[PDB]
């Protein structure tokens, strides 16, 4: 592993020295989103937790092909606002079901410290 807390207050500046092989270390779900939700970072613990292949899912639009349960308002209206605003820390449980045993989970936002891109964090609830 690596030693990071789900949740934890400076978890972006943690995060900030994470290459792929480092962010697939961690407890929970993560993936780094650009401001148009572009997926830029997968990690291994997602790929478990949804099925997905991670470095098959990189480079795709996370609320357009590859979440489209999350477009909604409250899981993509809640990214979008914090893109506009370039602030973002939000946490909510939500349910993932598109092609998947649906799946219940908690989801961190958190923009991400340097430049414009946003985390999604995600654990099993
Ligand atoms: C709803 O369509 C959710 C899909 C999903 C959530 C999180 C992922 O990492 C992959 C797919």
């Amino acid at each position: 592993m690596e030693h990071v807390a789900f949740g934890s207050e400076d978890i972006e500046n943690t995060l900030a020295k994470m290459d792929d092989g480092q962010l697939d270390g961690l407890a929970f779900g993560a993936i780094q989103l650009d401001g148009d939700g572009n997926i830029l970072q997968y990690n291994a613990a997602e790929g478990d937790i949804t099925g997905r292949d991670p470095k098959q899912v990189i480079g795709k639009n996370f609320f357009k092909d590859v979440a489209p349960c999350t477009d909604s308002p409250e899981f993509y209206g809640k990214f979008k606002e914090g893109v506009a605003s370039g602030n973002l820390n939000t946490m909510f449980e939500y349910t993932f079901d598109y092609q998947m045993t649906p799946t219940k989970v908690k989801v961190h936002m958190k923009k991400a410290l340097s430049g414009d891109s946003y985390w999604v964090f995600v654990k099993r609830v």
